[PDB]
């Protein structure tokens, strides 16, 4: 699993496109205020033990930001070792789980297997953007 | 090298602290409208070869999104195989030269060496996000 922690004032997304032929989660859009976005790569090697170190890390360092809503952003784009579509929207459903035992704040999970607009505005400080991998 | 394309509706970013003990280029800021942002992460193997592919694949894809604008947005997020700042500055001159040589927009290179926020309003069509690796 290849993460990005993006510590937002502001967040919002909406689906566009189906980018795969029958994306398993409808289609939609939300906005936010102050947000950890995680943008989550599920890669090849990814089981139950990488849900739960990533869960664990992600509430981690929102707790360090003082963040109170993380986002869990599908992404395709971070690294060269994807998961396929199913095993990825599995992990993804289990993280967000996972993430609930962890985090005491708002979670959202945004729908996987759609072409999505987004904008976000990004934070400066220095804990603002940081990229995480997790394994077993 | 690896990059991610961003098309976007706009976008603007605003140096914030220094992220290295002496930033190579000045403080600064800038806005956009619609644009081609291209997240570039410097890694060891990138030399003149690497630079030049990029320079025609950022140009072609440009040229295809009808952009007349690219920003190379220096990020140290995207992989796990840094140059050293020294290098990665260089190289995104480079860049910055090459790219200047296969595509006949506006091309604005963020500073290099600054936290930075940022706020995109991504495109959310096919070809709005994609990712590349160059080496030699
Ligand atoms: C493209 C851009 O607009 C959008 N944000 C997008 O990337 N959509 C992705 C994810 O929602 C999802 N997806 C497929 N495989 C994976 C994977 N291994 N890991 C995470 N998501 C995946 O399916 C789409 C690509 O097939
Ligand atoms: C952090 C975030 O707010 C900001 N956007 C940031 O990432 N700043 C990076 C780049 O400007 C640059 N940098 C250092 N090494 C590299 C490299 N190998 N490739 C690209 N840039 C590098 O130096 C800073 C990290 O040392
Ligand atoms: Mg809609
Ligand atoms: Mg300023």
């Amino acid at each position: 699993m290849r993460l990005l922690y993006l510590h937002a004032d502001r967040f919002e997304y909406k689906t566009v496109k189906p980018a795969l032929k029958n994306p398993p989660d409808p289609p939609g859009e939300a906005s936010f205020g102050e947000a950890l976005v995680v943008f989550t790569t599920v890669e090849d090697g990814d089981g139950p033990q990488t849900v739960m170190y990533a869960a664990s890390d992600i509430a981690s360092h929102s707790s360090r930001l003082k963040v109170t809503t993380v986002i869990l952003y599908p992404y395709a784009h971070l690294s060269s070792r994807l998961a396929k579509p199913m095993a990825a929207h599995k992990r993804l459903i289990e993280l967000e789980g996972a993430l609930r035992t962890k985090f005491p704040g708002h979670v959202h999970r945004a729908p996987f297997g759609w072409y999505k607009s987004f904008s976000i505005a990004c934070k400066g400080h220095p804990l603002a953007e940081l990229s995480r991998s997790f394994t077993e």
